[PDB]
C-alpha cells in the first residue's frame, strides 16, 4: 500500500521519463493519504521527501509537488505564513488565498494558523497589508468575518447602492462600505442572485464589468477574483491562471498555489478558460511552459473522471 507508493515516488525521481508519476499519485489519492505517504517516506528511506526531491527536481516542480501532498488547510496556512514572514509581504498571495476559500475553510484556518504559528491570522494580515487599499479592506473583512444569508429586500437595497458606486469615477467615501459588505459578507447564493439582478435591472449591464470600471491594480484583481469565486469557482481558477500566465514569462509561484489549492475541486477550469479567453488552456500552457513542469500543470488541471484510489 503506502510502502508501494513510496517506491513509486523514489522511482519517479530516478527515471526522468517517470517524473509525472508524482502528479499521477497526487491525482489518485486523497490529501490525508498523501501526507501519510510523505511521513512514511522518511521512515522507509531515512531521507526526508523534500531533501530527496531537491536532488532530482527543479525548484518550480519540487515546490508544486510538496504543495500537493499536504492537507488543504495546512497548505493555506503555510501559504499565508510564507507571504508574511520576514521583511516584505506577498500581497498577491494573500489575495489569492483568502478570496478563493469557503467561509467554513476560513474559520478552520484561523484556528489552525494560531496552532501552527502562535499568531492570529487576521492580525498578521492586517499588520502587513494595512487597511487603506480596497483589496486590503476586502481581505481583512474576509479574514475576520462571516458570510451570512440575506433577504431579497436587502439585495434590492445593495443593488441600488452598488450601481451608484459603479456610476461614479473612483471609490467615494460613502461607497467603501457598499463594496466591502457585498464582496466580503455575501453568501454564494446571494451573490449569484445579486449578479443576475444587476443584469435584470440595468438592461443587461454586467456587475463584473462595473468592477473593472471602478478599480485598478490589485484592487481590480481582488474584486474580480472575489466576484468569480462567489459566482463560479471554476471561473475564478481560470481567471487566476490566465493572469499567472501573464505577459513576458510566467508566475510559477502563483501557478503552483492556484493549481495546488484548486485542481481537485475546480474541474471545469479548462472549459471556462477557453470559453472566456478563446484559447485552449493546454495551448497557452504549451507556449508559456516548457518541459515536465508544463506537463504537470496541464495534467493536474485535467478533470479526474474516475473514483479515487486508496492506499
Ligand atoms: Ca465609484
Amino acid at each position: 500500500g503506502v510502502t508501494a507508493v513510496v517506491q513509486k515516488v523514489v522511482e519517479a525521481c530516478q527515471d526522468e521519463s517517470k517524473r509525472l508519476d508524482l502528479i499521477e499519485i497526487a491525482r489518485s489519492y486523497p490529501p490525508n493519504q498523501l501526507r501519510n505517504m510523505q511521513r512514511t517516506f522518511q521512515a522507509i528511506t531515512g531521507t526526508f521527501l523534500d531533501a530527496f526531491l531537491k536532488k532530482h527536481l527543479s525548484k518550480d516542480f519540487e515546490s508544486l509537488v510538496l504543495m500537493l501532498y499536504k492537507p488543504r488547510a495546512q497548505l493555506l496556512c503555510e501559504l499565508i505564513r510564507g507571504a508574511t514572514k520576514g521583511a516584505g509581504t506577498d500581497e498577491k498571495c494573500l489575495v489569492d488565498v483568502l478570496l478563493t476559500i469557503e467561509t467554513h475553510e476560513v474559520r478552520e484556518i484561523r484556528q489552525l494558523y494560531y496552532q501552527l504559528y502562535n499568531d492570529s491570522l487576521g492580525d498578521v494580515v492586517r499588520k502587513d497589508c494595512g487597511d487603506k487599499y480596497m483589496w486590503a479592506k476586502l481581505i481583512n473583512a474576509v479574514a475576520t468575518g462571516d458570510r451570512i444569508p440575506r433577504d431579497t429586500h436587502e439585495l434590492e437595497e445593495d443593488l441600488v447602492l452598488v450601481r451608484k458606486a459603479i456610476e461614479t469615477k473612483g471609490v467615494k467615501k460613502d461607497e467603501v462600505s457598499t463594496w466591502i459588505r457585498i464582496f466580503a459578507t455575501y453568501t454564494r447564493a446571494d451573490f449569484r442572485q445579486l449578479h443576475k439582478m444587476y443584469s435584470a435591472k440595468y438592461n443587461g449591464d454586467s456587475l463584473r464589468a462595473g468592477v473593472e470600471d471602478e478599480f485598478q491594480g490589485l484592487d481590480e484583481y481582488a474584486f474580480k477574483l472575489a466576484h468569480d469565486f462567489l459566482y463560479d469557482p471554476c471561473c475564478a481558477a481560470a481567471f487566476s491562471m490566465n493572469v499567472a500566465f501573464a505577459g513576458s514569462g510566467s508566475d510559477s509561484n502563483r501557478l503552483n498555489r492556484i493549481t495546488a489549492m484548486h485542481f481537485r475541486e475546480c474541474k471545469g477550469c479548462k472549459y471556462y478558460y477557453k470559453k472566456v479567453y478563446g484559447q485552449a488552456f493546454d495551448e497557452r500552457c504549451a507556449t508559456e511552459l516548457k518541459g515536465v513542469y508544463g506537463d504537470a500543470i496541464k495534467l493536474l488541471w485535467e478533470p479526474v473522471t474516475v473514483p479515487l484510489l486508496s492506499m
